[PDB]
């Protein structure tokens, strides 16, 4: 689809066997998902933003379905505020920047 | 342009006389930038992202020309780790996400 941006440009993901809605956000280098059950090891990891920094957990190779496209990456959950597909996800789908 | 996402999609703004970079950044609601000198009267502000909320000043009718393109709105300016162009202003320029 082509997504103009007069709202958020959230959709509809699944994970984990779990439907949740998420950000595609091109200023996101990585993608970060609010507190959910995922399976596996981690990595414990720290992440900056606007406001500081949190600490999340990191887990690789989890598959994630975004708005029907399927993308296998790293996937960082802890206090994020909203869910964010960053880039090293949206690149995987195929998404550009257009004007 | 056409901007895929292997990269940061940084682009070269002017505003209030300067040149500066700043990230297209389709999770952003607003446009933050970087401390720097803008003239003019403003309100207080807080905004809150990854890792917490921030103070900032806020800036109406503020003109940017973002990568060539011209945009009047508001800007925000307070401590954030990088220049961000946010929806306000990538609406305003015909920004569109692809995939
Ligand atoms: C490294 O991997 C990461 C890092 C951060 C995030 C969470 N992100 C993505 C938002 O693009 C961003 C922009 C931003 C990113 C990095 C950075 F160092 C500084 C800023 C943002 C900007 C403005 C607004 S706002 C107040 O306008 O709504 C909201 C969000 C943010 O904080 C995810 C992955």
């Amino acid at each position: 689809p082509q997504i103009t941006l007069w709202q958020r440009p959230l959709v509809t993901i699944k994970i984990g066997g779990q439907l949740k809605e998420a950000l595609l956000d091109t200023g996101a280098d990585d993608t970060v998902l609010e507190e959910m059950n995922l399976p596996g090891r981690w990595k414990p990891k720290m992440i900056g933003g606007i406001g500081g920094f949190i600490k999340v957990r990191q887990y690789d190779q989890i598959l994630i379905e975004i708005c029907g496209h399927k993308a296998i990456g790293t996937v960082l959950v802890g206090p994020t505020p909203v869910n964010i597909i960053g880039r090293n996800l949206l690149t995987q789908i195929g998404c550009t920047l257009n004007f």
